[PDB]
């Protein structure tokens, strides 16, 4: 899996314009929909228990985010997840805040036990707190082997590992940490890619790589204006990034282990 | 504040009359109360403020009735609807109708799921609507059909005739109609398809105009045209930059577009019918 | 007692400690608030569920309650979280958005005051007056701070801030903030940010509002005649860009004799 494969997956997301159903936090709804529209995908947000199962089945991908979770909303995520698995719709989870409060940790787990997930995307602390029922390259694998899915731990360096493989990504910019939704949007981007790419691990890597190179390009363009401009430039790049920009910038390293 | 800026007795709703309505909106700065989806809250409010109106969001049943009666226009949006929201939307719709406040509906997603479809229909049965804005499919599921897939008149006008309201089906070409009149607008830019809320914001702008224009057909036409021109103006400064810059520019133009810009750029076409 | 040089000193403190500001606010300003705080140098977090508000607040640096789009459930949650804050010495800030415009907002605002010890209350003259009751702006702020034994920050053209025995007048910011939704909500949260590192609440409010106002000014010059949209973005950049220096320079703080 390299730069060439990634770039090609980006073109397929644009060619099919995957409908991504997100049940996420109200701090990133607008950013997320705008990011997906820019990428070339079709976003849709639905949270009511009277329709999440109906919306998930006609979708290309379902993404769950607990950022500002509620009891009834968590209830809806699982309902939607079950409807999704029943129809072959890839499900991606973003364990926002897992470990911060007991409720988020419980909820993350709850969803993982009730929904066949295609991938989980979060920071190291969140993956660890979620998976740490008792007593990050090695963290990814163990988590991916245990939960049996694609574990994507993003940060200065991205660590994506699946049942038997491990990859590290080297793109993006530190400015991404100053924009709320950077992760929520990314997680949703991952869903858009899993919708057109049969291999989850490959979808994650491509989605994250495309996202990163887009962020670098926005970064240089943003010069030193600030967080506001960068945010705006990211939405622009997700649209202007080309299959080529990915090919010559994407840094994908297949980790050799045991 | 709701007067009339054009009458068919003077001819077809035109470009100058629409320019008139824009100044009127900015003169009175109507308080536009919208019970909308949480994907477009911030953008809606910023767009309305840029235009010159007064945005306000209130969803609680404990207050919607009160907020609606002192509003210039009420706008209902089911983008991320819930049972509570719909009940609220109807509570407020009724109170708005009871106080003569024009109510605008944006059937976001009608058709995608039967829940959105039923809710949109529940609102229409319970609330008198001044206008309804949405795309071709949403409009079709809201009013009736079966075999989805002649909108530039037929659908728009027949929809208006059944629900006795104003039907505005936006798109590359816009079809606005009431029980016996229909128009087509040719303003805007393709980049509005890349901004979330572009339509929810527009339905809101429709509310503001309805608050200053007695005739909803006219208010709707003036609203969409001013919105489209601003869009056009916005795309020019930022077409090579991307959706992000466009989004921001659109907000900039909604405040700097003048009635001059609207009178000279607006392209409104009266459709011969019946 | 408090001046520009000290104000700027606080801005540095915020960025140094990057306090966790817990906001239970309206869904019209959530994305703007988190981005604004991030650019400033604070760490925002939003949590509304009663199954976690007490837990999130006790681990925060400051709690802010904004009733912009209030519901019965969120108001009860704001109180539950308020009390938890009180018990852990976490400053609480209240933004009575719309108080006086609707009876429910008025009562929800008063109910919160009755149950939660607050460090400050930020809002426009009308909201403060309808909330606290009737006894210019300087007299109003002073009487209010005295009755509720808290800090009253009535922003606007000229900012009037006062605790039970002191009153200050601020003269920064720019008119365009009037055209950006959430300008007040982000400010309140900014206030919470300053309260998280400045022991005296009155000094905190002043420092927060001055910094915010200077940033607003700078963004407006760079914005000029472009529009509300470009301003909103520039404001985000400036909350990141503005320096201790800029505050010491532009900050215009004035103590009133009464
Ligand atoms: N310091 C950094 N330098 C370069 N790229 C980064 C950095 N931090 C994150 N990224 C990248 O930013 C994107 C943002 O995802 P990120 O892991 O920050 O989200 P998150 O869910 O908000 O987490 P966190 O709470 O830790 O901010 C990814 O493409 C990631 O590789
Ligand atoms: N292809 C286009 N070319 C020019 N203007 C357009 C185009 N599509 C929409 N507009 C304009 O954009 C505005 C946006 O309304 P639109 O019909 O896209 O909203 P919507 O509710 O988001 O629908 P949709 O889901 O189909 O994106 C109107 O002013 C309309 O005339
Ligand atoms: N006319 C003005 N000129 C300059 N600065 C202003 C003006 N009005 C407000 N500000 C500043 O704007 C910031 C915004 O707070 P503001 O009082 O407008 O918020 P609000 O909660 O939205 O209230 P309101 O509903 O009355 O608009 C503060 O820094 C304040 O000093
Ligand atoms: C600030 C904040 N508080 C609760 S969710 C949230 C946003 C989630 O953001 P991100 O995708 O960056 O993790
Ligand atoms: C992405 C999304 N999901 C539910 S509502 C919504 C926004 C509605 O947007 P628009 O006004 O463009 O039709
Ligand atoms: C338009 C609107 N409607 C309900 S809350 C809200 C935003 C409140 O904003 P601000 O902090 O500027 O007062
Ligand atoms: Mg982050
Ligand atoms: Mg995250
Ligand atoms: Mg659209
Ligand atoms: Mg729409
Ligand atoms: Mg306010
Ligand atoms: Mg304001």
């Amino acid at each position: 899996m390299d730069a060439q494969s990634a770039a090609k997956c980006l073109t397929a997301v644009r060619r099919h314009s995957p409908l991504v159903h997100s049940i996420t936090n109200n701090v990133v709804t607008n950013f997320t929909a705008n990011g997906l529209l820019a990428l070339g995908a079709s976003p849709v947000m639905a949270y009511a228990k009277e329709e999440v199962a109906d919306m998930a089945k006609i979708a290309g991908a379902l993404v769950l985010n607990i950022g500002t979770l509620s009891k009834e909303s968590v209830e809806a995520m699982i309902i939607a997840g079950k409807s999704a698995n029943e129809h072959g719709v890839p499900v991606i989870l973003d364990p926002v805040g897992a470990g911060a409060t007991p409720f988020r940790t419980e909820s993350a787990r709850d969803i993982i036990r009730e929904v066949r997930l295609a991938a989980i995307r979060g920071n190291a602390a969140e993956i660890a707190h979620t998976v740490g029922v008792t007593d990050i390259i090695r963290l990814a694998q163990q988590a991916a082997q245990k939960l049996n899915t694609v574990i994507a731990i993003t940060g200065e360096v991205d660590v994506i590992a699946d049942t038997s493989h491990v990859y590290t990504l080297h793109n993006g910019h530190k400015l991404l940490t100053k924009v709320t939704g950077a992760g929520s949007l990314l997680t949703s981007v991952v869903g858009a890619f899993c919708a057109v790419e049969e291999n989850p691990l490959f979808a994650a890597i491509a989605a994250i790589s495309s996202y990163g190179v887009a962020a670098q390009l926005a970064a240089q363009q943003t010069a030193d204006k600030g967080p506001g401009s960068f945010q705006i430039e990211l939405l622009n790049k997700l649209s202007t990034v080309t299959e080529q920009d990915v090919q010559e910038w994407a840094t994908i390293e297949r980790v050799t282990v045991s």
